[PDB]
């Protein structure tokens, strides 16, 4: 009977905003007045993207922009919730522009959550900036806080908790709370940098966002899906970071919570939230990419998949040539490393030499380009009812999604994301999951229902012995033991009873 949440992104740039119309899309490709009724039925958030952090250390918007033109962009979003009263417009604080380690504003993402009287001063100023402008709460994009910094921006999200709870009393929401959300990593690397207080994070938020794409890029050595959802033994795997998170674990939970290496997926990222004491199922939200990541000088065999390739990683793009065949937005762009699934769909229509193939391990499509030697890694409406399934399994809180422009005109990616979960007569009973590796990971927060003999004083218990006490069952590392479990280092909580 909860819905499931629908996060859809709306980006529109400074640029953009100072020069807002609905009726050349040349200036606007993505006006509001795209998001029609039926979409907006469809969502249950739009996060407005991005504001940022000035050097003031408040919540700002870019410094360039009409506050008029602004102002107005922003009322025809709210006024879309006169087709749902469920729908959010949510703001949203960052990016990566703004807020990577090398972003133009990063000093002001650090010094803003440094200190008591810093957060105060910026945790007031997010949510005076959604009162002014008439949002429905703040999303934090920040990519990322390193562990030093993890206290702060803690610090931060429960103060800024305790302000929107404020201001839900004040205006009396109870029936449509002011919310919290941050957009977090989806894959080890960066999510090792806040993992080990990853319950102290989630605790102020509605949602944590899981960017669980972009899992790929011109940065690997090696051609990948940005996202699939199972991991491909042929496929590349990766360190496992987590192991060296500062956890304070043992050798042995470590080794059975973070398996090395392992397959960047977003299954991946579900399992290592889920095993945290903690973090609620229902507050994650996979994330699902609506472009796809293309890569040129590939090599035939396998579809382009786990090849050598030549697409630069450098930004600016650099260069003229824009080498994705039939991506029109791409010269618009200046950049053939991104294509908005709308553009895909008409490249793979056109004669362009594209084929759609499909992986199904990761249940995910991908374009190869046979003649040039291209591959494109991105997700469509067949790989979102593997995704929505898994959803719906795992009790996650729904999904979210980058970003909402890129989805074709029809918004059949929106459509039917909302009809895995909604429709009646959508039936995934017999969606067959496959045999893509799954992550095995078991940690505090998530160990499974097992039984066993209870523990007997006097027994001795050879190495692999399992016991049930207090509540748990337990694993002996080695023999011969003769302890009570859990009363020293000898016994392994593998398990939960009854
Ligand atoms: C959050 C994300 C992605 O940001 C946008 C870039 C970084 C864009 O990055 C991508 O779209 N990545 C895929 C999505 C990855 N998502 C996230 N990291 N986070 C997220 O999804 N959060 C919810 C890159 C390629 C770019 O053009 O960069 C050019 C230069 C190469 C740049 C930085 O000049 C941009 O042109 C920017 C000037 C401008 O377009 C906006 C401000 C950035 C934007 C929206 O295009
Ligand atoms: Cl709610």
């Amino acid at each position: 009977s909860t819905r499931k949440a629908v996060i859809g992104y709306y980006f529109i740039p400074t640029n953009q905003i100072n020069n807002y119309t609905e009726t050349d899309t040349s200036v606007v490709p993505f006006p509001v007045s795209n998001i029609t009724p039926a979409k907006a039925k469809q969502l249950t958030h739009i996060n407005f993207s991005f504001l940022d952090i000035n050097s003031n250390l408040e919540c700002a918007w870019d410094p360039a922009t009409n506050d008029a033109k602004a102002r107005d962009v922003v009322n025809r979003l709210t006024a879309l919730k006169a087709h749902n009263p469920s729908l959010r417009i949510m703001f949203s604080i960052g990016g990566w522009y703004y807020s990577n380690d090398l972003g133009v504003s990063h000093a002001n993402y650090v010094n803003a959550v440094k200190t008591p009287a810093a957060r105060t001063k910026f945790a007031q100023s997010c949510v005076r900036i959604m009162k002014d402008y008439g949002f429905d709460g703040v999303d934090i994009d920040w990519e990322y806080p390193q562990a030093a910094e993890v206290d702060g921006f803690i610090a931060a999200l429960q103060e800024i908790r305790t302000l929107l709870n404020q201001q839900t009393i004040a205006d009396g929401r109870q029936a449509l709370p002011y919310q919290l959300t941050i957009a977090g990593a989806g894959g080890a690397f960066f999510l090792s940098r806040y993992y080990s207080k990853l319950a102290q994070i989630v605790a102020p938020l509605d949602y944590i966002n899981l960017m669980t794409y972009d899992l790929a890029g011109p940065w690997e050595k090696i051609t990948n899906h940005q996202a699939a959802l199972f991991g491909d033994a042929a496929g590349p795997t990766f360190y496992n970071a987590l192991r060296e998170a500062n956890l304070g674990w043992s050798w042995e939970e470590l080794t059975r919570a973070f398996p090395s290496p392992f397959s960047l997926t977003v299954d991946a990222a579900v399992q290592q939230h889920l095993m945290m004491e903690g973090v609620p199922s229902a507050k994650i939200v996979m994330g699902v990419p609506f472009y796809g990541r293309a890569f040129k000088g590939v090599s035939g065999g396998n579809g382009g998949q786990y090849s050598s390739h030549s697409t630069p990683g450098e930004d600016p793009y650099p260069n003229a040539d824009y080498w994705l065949v039939g991506c029109d937005e791409c010269v618009r762009d200046k950049d053939p490393r991104i294509a908005s699934y709308r553009q895909l769909e008409q490249m793979l229509q056109g004669n362009y030499g594209y084929q759609r193939l499909w992986n199904d391990k990761t249940k995910t499509p991908y374009l190869y380009h046979a003649q040039n030697g291209l591959f494109v890694t991105y997700d469509d409406a067949e790989s979102f009812k593997y995704k929505a399934k898994y959803i719906k399994q795992q009790q996650l809180g729904g999904v979210m999604f980058w970003h909402l422009g890129q989805d074709n005109r029809n918004g059949d990616l929106l459509a039917a994301l909302d009809r895995y979960f909604n429709a009646a007569d959508y039936d995934d009973s017999q969606l067959d999951m496959g045999t893509g590796l799954r992550y095995t990971g078991v940690g505090p927060g998530n160990l499974p229902i097992m039984t066993a003999p209870a523990y007997v004083p006097g027994t001795t218990y050879a190495q692999g012995a399992l016991v049930s006490y207090q509540g748990y069952v337990w694993q002996t590392k080695w023999g011969y033991i003769t302890s009570a479990p859990g009363s020293d280092s000898a016994w392994l909580k593998v398990g939960r009873l009854a």
